[PDB]
């Protein structure tokens, strides 16, 4: 069996990076919709007995884009790939993890139960919202990080980042920040609201650097960097892997105090970086690259946990 | 267990007029969207021990609403509904329901197993554009007709009908016509293309009625309204259950010779009527209701195969 | 169908308190052993067509327990029962619910799919470790909370509790400390390890309590009173919903500065509470009995959520 | 895809001494228990597309080495190993396997069922209590048989075997016995209870061989030896693939007229080798290897039926 | 069948709180008067088939809520109910029980009858000033009891209830202080009048507390506590279910020495409290809604006389 990539309609530039890296075309497959706005997707090549990789980011039009995913499986599984995978950077309604009192769905769960009845095989994601999610599956998810790319990115960007502290915006994701620290061996300094912020470690003329999974309305950055200006930070910087932006977040960065916004290219980022100059990204196509090589030699994928390729 | 109806975003008139036929309110949800457009739900009642009967057609933003659907019948099956049934009237991609020669997908079978996953015990549909759609679900499926309704609509409509022709556009769906032309007790006359034409049956000086599931574009009624107009028709009608009207379909319709063009509303037509005025609307309502008021009660749902409620 | 409530070997006294509160007998079991310590058990009464509710908590001979709860779910599954609920007041394998970057089970989905297989319908649990074990089953999952008990212990014994702190030992956990505070309106300082502590909110002269969902080796709550004590408090108390004490528990809170330990009773606490004065137990037999009869007749079980019954 | 061999903590010496018969070490697995007594797994080498192999026996704390074969099934099946076969020489619960006229689990199917869930792919077990078990599976089952190397011991270890009797000590497994007197040629007297027993076939001054799957308390095999004694045999032999020997089975033993107690190292046996001097090992992992090699390499295993490798 | 709960116009907060606990809203119901003071009713809702209960406490204007209640009832009988049940806290016309020497009506025995022919299937009430009412009727009575409800009152509410004192006003009702007092192992002191009043228990230097069904000129609780207060008590508490406090009553509490004058909330108690400072009131709605919902769902109504819900 060979590699074939897939490209959905949501984010063809990081499939064609991925694909570059891997000295392969992208597959032929023709993605659109009919008239009355059902998707449709016609598999342009046999892919009988290949390893088939459909890259998808749970981004944009998410319901269609979703959609579009399980449709491109359902055709890949019944055309008879031997292995059918979802690479999905960013997992569409991770945050609906849970219900927790409330009469809600859990509707990460529903979504891994339409990937796995699809066909999918496997999924390769990035960054998971909570990893618990990877319960969610009984087939195997391979969850990167984008760890290795940002302490990349902090070593080559940051010329004080030795003395820098990292600051978890939400008590919750306090785990990345202190992971990256020790990787770091700097102080981790945290912040969590009480209309007002409380934060231990010291930041004062130093430089803070939040780090979070995503910013969607950049609402829990905004209100960390404006506590940590207060606290005397000579830069606040943001880094995130999953760059979502929707709604006033272009506004309110622009109207914030950070020095950099650094998102990873998990979500096309071109249009925003259009009307935001302080967004920067950081390209993970390596490392999905090398998740899906390694997944089709056997090699192991955990390696890339620590390891930027 | 008590009826509950909960209405989709879809089409809420439709939901209305159910609920009331059976005397009920339509259960208190919240659906909307997030910042991100994710689909966000909230059950605003207890439904636990409950039959739950959730209305949503396969219309408009297709991919929302479905996932919409999908994560209400999740929500409720979590919540400890006794009974949860996917009241569908237009089941969304319907006409994907084989390959036939392309690497194509099942969409419709695919729709069926993130149904069955979602939680679904039970789908009441009308006009199925296959039947063979039945055979897609492990549950058990309610496909209604609109032909009693249709046939009522004739009767009060058409003051020629006893002299008038049952004309179906397509060879496909002949099987209709004739159920609907033996009803009446008419001649059904056929039609299907060759960019031209071929018509059986004498249409000269009669009312030609086409007959057909659906009307998407148009494209298939407004050829086979003109090959009836160069036969000497003295009036074309059109009728269908689903009045989808995508793309060019209302500027077709505006300069094609129908009469009129009937509709059920199984999907909403407000907006298509406010810039169309030969559409005209024939009310299903009752027959989802009989049909959701029986299967709560344990009787006959095929009664209304033949019976205006 | 009527219920029957059927004990494990794990907590019989929380079991025969249920029984009590809901005017019932204990359903006739043997739970043995064969010689060769293989898990015998034998449903001593019919329980075909009848709603089965079996009390078994995740503590003791965990797996001993585990497979007697799996075997008896078998056994009443292949009996008839009309409805089979796994009531767990303490979930097993509930910490195990990611790996994170390890090679590693996700034992709790382990668990959940093994309740699924032997034929559980519904399961009744308290205070999950991880609210996104709910995700982990596509049977419905009612995961009831101590905060109603634990604010009425609070009220009742603790003089100075209008001017106390609420404190969460690591940050994981700090919304059940919030939700806690808010219901009381006192200020919730927070407590995180960088071998020292680091405390927020004023905690002099104070009365601080420790909340958190179990205590194990007790190393958790240790190391954060002797932070509070550090910082003055007048007296520390720790509560818990599950008090499972193993290894060096007893010796640490012993030789530990709390004015209590209060645990529920989801796990037996006698024998621990022989070798330690300091720990206290409430009840919570009424909740468990509440939300099994409530499921039984279809009524909320939320309401359960914020009103002590 | 390359053969791992994992052991779990029921059989280590079983397990080397398969991996050596193999050419090949033992695959790094960290296998023990938390402070409350949770089986702890941790996979210390990538099973990446592997050919997953993990030995554990059905003895000792039979619930915990169970749940430790769940347990690692299910952290291979997450690490993307290409194929998850369970070793289990001595299958748990077999004799659980019917009801009859009770209220009782059937537990083999339980275990069938978990086994399942896990991820297992195939498993090879050796003498099944009833080859019905087989069926308890929807995955492929090899049942290996000791047969072989039970036919190899009498022929070397018994010089008058030629004379011999073979004798079943219950109705139910005198198949076994038949098939073992056709392949060496002799009569095979059986014996059942009425507290006396009845013996069919001429026993007198010749050797008898008792002859079944288990011995746990050794009542069988000390009954059925009374009353051969009582019937003139010189020796009386007594042969079991598997030696549980659980509960007062050494004692019995002990005072027991056999000559000999022979078993197969399906169980660990050094512990009852100690106290009881008659007790016997066969060694079976060449066959277990050599079913492990020959399922790897698509070779035929039921040649191992009838062949010593 | 559904409960129903529907308020007359006598006590509506007591029914909302009922509705509250029971998790339903108030039947929709028009209760008013005509121009010439004849009360209307009409029913907002169907009652078809289900189970319908009345609140209506004999208070205020005591024959119109009387008359109002018949009517609701055979209202709701006649638009066929599957069960009408009258939940009457303070049981009117309750003192009128027996005629003992005078050509008086037994009132008691009429309001029977007419909520007998008006068409109730079943009665709930609270102490009864008589439990020979009881057998006024032919349809069942569940005559519930403050005493659970005014232990806990007294247990968290006086201090010194250890050496407490319970006495009876008048002789006839002394059984419910000799109850009330063995449940706190206390002693019973008892008072009758022989203008002089005679008392028996030490009260000396204790709190004495009076425990009587109901107050209405307060002439009874009066004259005792002024005997009590001769004999050296340090406090006197009044304890009663009924609050009627008609006349002249709340100038004389005012002017007696209570300490407390605490009343069930059988009757609405805000007017009067506002013009009396010392009257408390303990909430009976939570023994009310237990005993509708369990004689709703066949669960035991007596276990309520001694558990507090
Ligand atoms: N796409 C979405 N956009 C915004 N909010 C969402 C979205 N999906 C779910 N939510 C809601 O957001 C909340 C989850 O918030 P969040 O993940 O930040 O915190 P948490 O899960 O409570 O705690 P933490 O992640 O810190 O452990 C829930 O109320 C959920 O319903
Ligand atoms: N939503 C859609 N809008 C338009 N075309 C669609 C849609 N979904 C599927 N199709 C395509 O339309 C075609 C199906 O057409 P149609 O159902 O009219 O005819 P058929 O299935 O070939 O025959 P018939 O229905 O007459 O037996 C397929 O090529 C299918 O891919
Ligand atoms: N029974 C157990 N006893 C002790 N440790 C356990 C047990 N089961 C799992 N663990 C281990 O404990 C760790 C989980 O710790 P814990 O739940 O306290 O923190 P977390 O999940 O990392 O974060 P948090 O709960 O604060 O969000 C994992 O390494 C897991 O393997
Ligand atoms: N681990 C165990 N130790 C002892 N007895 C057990 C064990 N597991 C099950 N049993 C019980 O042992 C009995 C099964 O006995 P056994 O297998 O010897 O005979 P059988 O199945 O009735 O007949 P046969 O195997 O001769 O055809 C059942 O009553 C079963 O419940
Ligand atoms: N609503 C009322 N208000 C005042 N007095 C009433 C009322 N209804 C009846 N009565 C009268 O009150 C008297 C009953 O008094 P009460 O119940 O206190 O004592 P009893 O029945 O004689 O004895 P006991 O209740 O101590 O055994 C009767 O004369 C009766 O007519
Ligand atoms: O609230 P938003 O800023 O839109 O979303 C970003 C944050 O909200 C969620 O908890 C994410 O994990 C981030 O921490
Ligand atoms: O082609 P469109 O007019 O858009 O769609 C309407 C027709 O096309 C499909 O076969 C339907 O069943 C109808 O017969
Ligand atoms: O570490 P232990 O004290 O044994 O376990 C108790 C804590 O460890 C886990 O995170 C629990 O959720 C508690 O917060
Ligand atoms: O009864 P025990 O001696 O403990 O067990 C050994 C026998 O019991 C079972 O039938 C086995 O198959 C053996 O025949
Ligand atoms: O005389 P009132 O104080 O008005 O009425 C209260 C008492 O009178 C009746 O016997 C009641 O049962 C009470 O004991
Ligand atoms: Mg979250
Ligand atoms: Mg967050
Ligand atoms: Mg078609
Ligand atoms: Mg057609
Ligand atoms: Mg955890
Ligand atoms: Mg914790
Ligand atoms: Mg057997
Ligand atoms: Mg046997
Ligand atoms: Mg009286
Ligand atoms: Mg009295």
């Amino acid at each position: 069996p060979n590699i074939k990539i897939f490209s959905g309609s949501s984010h063809q530039d990081l499939s064609q990076k991925i694909a570059d890296r891997l000295g392969l075309e992208l597959g032929k497959v023709v993605t659109k919709k009919f008239s009355n706005q059902e998707t449709c997707v016609e598999i342009g090549e046999s892919v009988r007995g290949e390893d088939v990789y459909i890259v998808q980011s749970g981004c944009g039009e998410i319901n269609d884009n979703l959609m579009e995913l399980l449709i491109m499986i359902n055709a890949c599984k019944i055309a008879s790939a031997s292995r059918v995978t979802a690479v999905i950077p960013c997992f569409p309604y991770a945050r609906q993890d849970k219900k927790d009192k409330s009469r809600a769905p859990i509707s990460a769960k529903l979504v891994a139960n339409m990937l796995s009845v699809a066909g999918a095989d496997h999924i390769i994601t990035m960054d998971l919202h909570a990893s618990q999610i990877q319960g969610f599956f009984d087939i195997p998810v391979d969850n990167l990080y984008a760890e290795p790319a940002v302490l990349k990115w902090i070593r080559e960007n940051i010329s004080e980042w030795r003395n820098c502290t990292i600051v978890s915006p939400d008590a919750g994701g306090a785990k990345r920040v202190t992971s990256i620290a020790d990787r770091l061996n700097v102080d981790f300094a945290l912040i969590h609201k009480e209309d007002r912020m409380v934060l231990v470690g010291d930041v004062k003329d130093r430089v803070a650097i939040l780090v979070d999974d995503m910013a969607d309305t950049c609402g829990t950055i905004c209100h960390a960097a404006d506590k940590l200006l207060s606290a005397g930070a000579t830069r606040v910087y943001a880094i995130l892997t999953h760059g979502i932006f929707s709604g006033p977040a272009i506004s309110r960065i622009n109207n914030a105090c950070f020095e950099a916004v650094v998102v990873t290219n998990t979500i096309p980022q071109e249009d925003k970086m259009k009307h935001c100059s302080k967004i920067q990204v950081i390209d993970i196509s390596m490392i999905l690259a090398e998740a899906i090589r390694r997944t089709h030699n056997g090699e192991s994928v955990s390696y890339l946990f620590s390891h930027v390729p």
